[PDB]
């Protein structure tokens, strides 16, 4: 038994104690808490001597995480191989090849459509992509689609959202990218709606200039389950609702669940919603196996997910290296 | 400036009556009296003959369903199929009242295998250690045992066989649209809603249509009959072309994610809905798309400047049912 | 074992028919069906033989209900004697008096409170309320405030919100006011933060020019808890959250229990608040006792509340005349 | 215009970067970002010298507290006390960061019995029957002993003895606030919030303090020992009063309802608060006035219409700890 207390500033500020501190302050604070031990226990876990490790780690995200400044902290993971598959939706994929091209800005959440619309200014939460943006990705993506027309009709391959994913982030060739870091770190991204956004507009624009692109997703859901099937173990971070969370979950259910669960997200379950699901939902599933304890952080993860990486894969960065 | 006034239940219980005050009665209630005037004028909208000039534009597409002044995009999410508003969406699709379906995977599947098996009621805390030790699958109140799957399974496998081999040796080329006109022809049951739906020419797009049961199935399927491919470009063209082309467009939105995104997505290629109607417990101050008011869809273009948007803060299980009864349900004639 | 089905439109439009389906659609509207069957419950238990009745019923609701169109379904109840205690905040008093007086006029929630100030308007949620009609209301206030000092000072009389709120009732004298109604029936209204809003406003304006008026709530407290003690049973109906629902489940906690209880607010239960809490957590507390099977409707009350109304109350009116 | 740019944590796990970071993060931790420079101009503000005519006029208030340039009212929920948060709060209180306190029945009574006993961590899905039959109350995911109510109803009644005595022989008058500077004099322990809101002549107000246990106490007390009269009218007045003699004022609200307008209406009074942040996890759609963006407050002049108000959409038990951190105790030098 564990007895409320939270920290107390007259020992001044600590911020490694704050953090800890947030486990015996209760509500989200305490899930919190829990879900720094739930990523730790995955990330010893794969640390555990059996490129495959002894824990399969899969980050999803919605697309605007992507869009805020989460878009670094999902970098680093990746950058430094701290975790094995990525799943987001289409904006996910996109807005982190433009960032490399141009900005997004902040703003704020009340500004009227009309008047950002008469300016060229797309909204998106508190933030704002200028027309521009999109005008920068078409003349970059465009001789990228030409090749991989070619390359699919005269070389026989046969593209996947995956695929498609792993040759932009290496065309990107920048740093910043998290896709990027994926394909040079062997990490696959799985979209199976990679149509549903900008980079869909560019598609099919493209197609009319030179038709015959084909995207096939089931190939895609196969090289995703089989990552979850022959996992020694498996971990699951989910950021949001949606495609991303039921589509890791459904991948370990192939494995009979995973061993490990954190969510961060703000849906609710009232509604019946798969996004809003608490994790014990997926359980009767066989989504998360019995034996597990899933936490699930009720919050933005704009807020929660930069200290969550700080707790745990940020203080192993030897271990990754 | 019109006064803020509830029903009176002193008039005796008139539904009518009630449900029209709903619209001076503040807060969501007025959202919905505003949604049912909303849906009314695409109704308004798609009932108006189509001029000589607007006729040959609305004509540009391939599809063969006839067109209409008002082309109508129907979204809902997966768990509204499961919920008993199957039954609002198949009757709307069954008398041609919308003109496009989006939903996600479990959406087409759960009507399927609805014609198989049952859904039953349960209740949110039920824990899933004990409903999974009992063989019983939870979908937030409600309950789906492990064998509807195993019916669905068998039911679908002889199906698959025959879309690979169609596509090896008919040089078919599937697409999640095309694979669920197919499997409501298949159905072929009248409590479908896709059966009807490719009865009706009435298309159905889910760009992830491989994220669920569905996908399991050809999942397993692939093993043993090897090679079925799903592809999602095509669709893309497909729906696009539903918005460019059309007169007036018209968006009603049940849930968010995928299945809201894709069908505002297609309308921005006509440069906005003229029309547009959503129903989603989400909300914005997390940066969501699901979230986000329609003013944010008007930003991008999704929605035209001039139109009037309308979202009701609410579970569609409890609002669909009273928004089809005042608008579609009141037009049933015309649509006869 | 009840199956999944919702209303079939090929029957026509026939409303009984299409909310009764509500039972076995599934999420909320399966949770609306269940209020309906409660409440039904507490209207039977309440018209069997033994003014005390066999349930004694608790109406709680938050301020803005009564701003909304709610005002009209809840006058309504309580003109007939449908329910036995009142529980609301101060807002829920002040503007059912003031829509005497002035009406409340529907706006948008987008609208900037720059401009809406500079015009003399006040926002609450979609509705708009005109700085005109808190001056109506000082001016029809002023001079029962005025026999209140006096009756205080010189008759004995030791008022409390509860006992103010009749006075009110009283004095509005019209027929359209929730409070003139429950004075006439004898429905005791509580409010322990009475001076909360815009009657408080003018309880200080006016101390100025006439000191000395004193509320208990002390007073108040015994009269509710009272009711609930002394009851044969008792049924809870709470809209929205707050001080509304906890201080009608503290009441009844002092009978070990409410027999029925029936909730619609939008409070989730993550942050840990009373408001958002389920109703199980309010069994721990002794609040419901834990035979009784509660019922919690995640919406807007101004969209259920009147449906609710129409499928039990309304359909009773017989009885209750 | 700043681009939106997150914390990179290949600078290593530099916490005070990390935390500035969050104001280009986005969403709500841009939110958070702009809460603290809010706080932070308050403090700046509050150290900010009484000018010659600016003291003349703040110092028109009975009070005993020294005057500031900002008058910071901070505003809670009943379960915050419950949490972890109850330190944070007693922490600012006890150096004299805030002026006025605002929080509801529980509030109040919990911070006490904190000192009695402790609250245990716990879970959301605990059954009420099996922790009834336990004698365990919830609270969230938290827990208490219906032994704790005990002791508190054994500290208590002494001290209503005393109150109902002080009332009839001594002439007092009380009222939620000066019962709650007794109970914080009472129990007389640097832990508790009150006891260093009454020893720093921090006022706490309380409209609906019968709400809860120690309104159970009263009730039952009244019965052997009767009489006991709070009286609401008073505290309105003074609540009000140290708004509108204030140079300047800031509010600091976790959580809706009472608390939330409660503060705003005292600074109403004033014609606006010049400074306010709101942490809450309520949504406006309902209508509710928890729910309520600081913008609708603006409409009803609560807030300046030159101020800048923020509200981060998150449950406080996560997000003012962080708060806290980046304001209040970076000054704390300055507060001693
Ligand atoms: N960024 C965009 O707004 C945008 C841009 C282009 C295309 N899209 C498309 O929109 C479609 C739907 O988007 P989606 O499925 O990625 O997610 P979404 O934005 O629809 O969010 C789904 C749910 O995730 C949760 N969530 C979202 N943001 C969160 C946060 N900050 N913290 C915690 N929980 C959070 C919420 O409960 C939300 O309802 C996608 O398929 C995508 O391709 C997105
Ligand atoms: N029925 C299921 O729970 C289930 C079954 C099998 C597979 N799936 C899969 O789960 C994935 C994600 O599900 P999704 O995209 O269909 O949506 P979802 O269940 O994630 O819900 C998305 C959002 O829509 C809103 N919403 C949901 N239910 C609502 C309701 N009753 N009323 C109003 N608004 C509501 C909420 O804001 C919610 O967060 C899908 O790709 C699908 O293939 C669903
Ligand atoms: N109407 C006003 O905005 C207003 C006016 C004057 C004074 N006040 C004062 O503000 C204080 C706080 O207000 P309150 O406690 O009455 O309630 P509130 O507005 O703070 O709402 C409390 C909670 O009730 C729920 N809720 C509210 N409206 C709902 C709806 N339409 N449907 C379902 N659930 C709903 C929500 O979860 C909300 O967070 C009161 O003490 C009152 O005197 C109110
Ligand atoms: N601790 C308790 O649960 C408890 C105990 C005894 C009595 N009470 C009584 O219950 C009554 C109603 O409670 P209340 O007015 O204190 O508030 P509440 O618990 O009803 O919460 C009001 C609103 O504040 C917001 N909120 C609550 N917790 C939050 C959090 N962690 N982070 C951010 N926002 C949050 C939510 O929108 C919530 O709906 C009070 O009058 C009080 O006397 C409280």
């Amino acid at each position: 038994s564990t007895q409320v207390r939270g920290y107390d500033f007259n020992r001044g500020v600590n911020y490694r104690a704050l953090l800890e501190a947030f486990g015996t302050t209760g509500f989200q604070a305490t899930n919190f808490g829990r879900a720094v031990q739930q990523v730790n226990a995955m990330i010893e876990k794969k640390l555990e001597p059996l490129p495959l490790t002894s824990c399969t780690i899969f980050l999803g995200y919605t697309s605007n995480l992507i869009s805020s400044g989460i878009r670094e902290t999902i970098r680093y993971l990746v950058q430094h191989n701290m975790v094995d598959v990525l799943v987001t939706t289409a904006g996910g994929v996109e807005e982190d090849l433009i960032k490399c091209l141009a900005p997004t800005y902040l703003g704020e959440f009340s500004l009227r459509g009309k008047e950002l619309r008469e300016n060229g200014i797309n909204r998106i939460g508190n933030l704002l992509v200028p027309n521009e943006n999109y005008c920068k990705f078409e003349d970059w993506l465009m001789p990228i689609l030409d090749q991989m027309v070619m390359e699919q009709n005269t070389e026989g391959v046969k593209w996947t959202p995956s695929k498609m994913i792993a040759r932009l982030g290496k065309e990107i060739n920048n740093p910043e990218s998290v896709y990027y870091w994926a394909q040079k770190n062997h990490i696959p991204v799985f979209s199976p709606a990679l149509t549903d956004g900008s980079l869909g507009d560019m598609i099919f624009f493209h197609s009319y200039k030179n038709p015959g692109l084909v995207l096939d997703i089931v190939e895609d859901l196969r090289l995703i389950n089989t990552q979850a099937i022959f996992a020694k173990c498996t971990g699951m971070i989910i950021l949001g609702g949606g495609v991303v969370k039921h589509h890791i979950a459904n991948a370990n259910l192939m494995r009979n669940g995973a061993d490990y669960a954190v969510y961060i997200n703000t849906a609710q379950e009232f509604d019946g919603s798969d996004s809003g699901a608490r994790p014990d939902e997926a359980v009767s599933w066989g989504k998360i196996r019995v034996d597990a304890q899933p936490v699930k952080v009720y919050a933005d993860a704009s807020l929660v997910f930069p200290l969550l990486v700080a707790e745990t894969f940020a203080q192993k960065m030897d271990a990754f290296m």
